[PDB]
């Protein structure tokens, strides 16, 4: 998985705080893995980075919240 | 309005690139305007600063793309 595996593993890991901004940050992370397997089978691969970049921001504001 | 004018300041901004991943970015800055407006009249306040931190790095994301 790649990008999945870390943007599940932020899934599981803000799963765990059960709040509303948690819920807003679990749906966005599910997004972003639709949105990246469309843009690998696209080969768009400056929004694939750019998707990239989207997850570590976000693991940079789940990490400090837990 | 505080934080919902810049969050549709990065919409605007959004649009203007034409890529499936801003589609993303503008689905998931209009969830955090409704989810700020919603805690907001809870008065839950800590979790409203951590949007305005997320709005910050979505801030910083698509800085680059323009
Ligand atoms: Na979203």
């Amino acid at each position: 998985g790649e990008f999945e595996k870390r943007a599940k593993e932020l899934i599981e890991r803000a799963k765990k705080l059960n709040t509303r901004s948690a819920r807003t940050a679990i749906v966005f992370l599910a997004n972003l893995i639709a949105t990246y397997k469309e843009l690998k089978k696209e080969g768009n691969e400056k929004e694939l980075k750019l998707l990239q970049q989207s997850l570590a921001h976000m693991q940079a504001l789940l990490e400090q919240e837990e």
